[PDB]
């Protein structure tokens, strides 16, 4: 038999893997004059699906029937002619057909990432049919539900996989969403990205700390009403985008000197290394000293005016502790 003047065929060439969809594998077969041969016992292996029972035809032609089993790809036909390998080749691809959200999987690298790295995190999903195959060649596309955030290039990897970066400048949790054709998925994993805050912008507007006087004074600290000397604010810290940063704040307290109801003006020793949050309410820095037994007597002694100077020292970024010297006076401050 001439390997050129024979075909090993299969159609439909594209079957979908379910178990019914059959197809058809004719050898075309003639001899080195392309006169059709007859009467010769030919046998069929495939690496897919179930073969039938081989049948001759008119012409030099054999066939069998292969059902489709349930597995995508390429079924590589082999032949063999009395028992004798045949140099020609032939296949049938095994479509997938429909996807499975059920055990498709989504999922991104990092659940969270900061609003200045513009790769962010990969957004990754795995196509598979019904019967667990991928399925590659789908008009697929992510989304997200966080505004400002940017979903970037796709890809199709041909093999079931779809993958596509996230980014965004406004923080927040970004669910992660897939569509095929414009067609949206319906239960799948939940997946979200939280966007974390950026580097604050070193040239931010407005203030962060407010010293001020004292108002509320006269409680029970250690059991006993005391003076409080002075109250601290914070305030809300922003990236160069403008999300709210939550950071710590490093500040010393300078050397003050105050004056009480009753014209006294007594002096307190600044401090060093002190911290806190911002945006937080008042801390009520009381004198450490006082030991008033009565909330009217500390009243009738409360701190008129204090002259200190308050000094931020440093800020710490969510990615460095930067340096700064913000200063607060009440009155004319520390000497």
């Amino acid at each position: 038999l001439s390997t050129t003047n024979s075909t090993l065929v299969a159609a439909p060439v594209n079957i979908e893997a379910n178990s019914s969809d059959t197809s058809v594998v004719t050898l075309t077969l003639r001899d080195n004059n392309n006169n059709p041969v007859t009467g010769q016992t030919v046998v069929f292996t495939s690496t897919l699906g179930t073969l039938g029972n081989v049948t001759e035809q008119a012409s030099g032609l054999y066939t069998a029937t292969l059902t489709a089993g349930t597995v995508s790809g390429v079924a590589s036909l082999s032949v063999s002619v009395g028992g004798n390998a045949l140099g020609v080749t032939g296949n049938i691809t095994l479509a997938p057909g429909a996807l499975d959200a059920a055990r498709s999987i989504l999922a991104v690298n990092k659940p969270s990432i900061n609003a200045d790295d513009r790769i962010g995190s990969t957004i990754t999903f795995t196509a598979q049919d019904a019967q667990g195959n991928a399925i590659t060649g789908l008009d697929i596309a992510f989304m997200t539900d966080l505004e400002n955030s940017q979903i970037m290039t796709l890809v199709d990897h041909n093999d079931g996989t779809y993958t596509a970066n996230i980014n965004g400048t406004q923080t927040g949790i970004a669910n992660i969403a897939v569509q095929s054709s414009g067609a949206t998925i319906a239960g799948l994993a939940a997946t979200m990205v939280t966007i974390t805050p950026g580097a604050w912008n070193t040239t931010q507007a407005t203030p962060v700390m407010t010293v001020a006087l004292p108002i509320t004074t006269c409680q029970s600290s250690s059991g006993v009403y005391k003076r409080y000397y002075i109250g601290i604010v914070t305030h809300e810290l922003y990236d160069n985008y403008g999300n709210e940063i939550s950071g710590i704040l490093t500040y010393n307290l300078g050397a003050g000197r105050y004056t009480t109801v009753t014209s006294q003006n007594s002096s307190v020793s600044g401090s060093n290394g002190l911290t806190r949050r911002s945006n937080s309410p008042v801390s009520h820095f009381i004198l450490t000293s006082d030991a008033y037994t009565s909330q009217a007597a500390c009243y009738a002694e409360r701190i008129a005016n204090v002259n200190v100077t308050i000094t931020v020292t440093a800020i710490t970024d969510d990615f460095k502790t930067s340096a700064v010297n913000k200063v607060f006076i009440l009155g004319t401050g520390s000497n």
